[PDB]
């Protein structure tokens, strides 16, 4: 579920 969000 990586990129999409700043947390991986």
């Amino acid at each position: 579920g990586c990129p999409x969000e700043p947390w991986c």
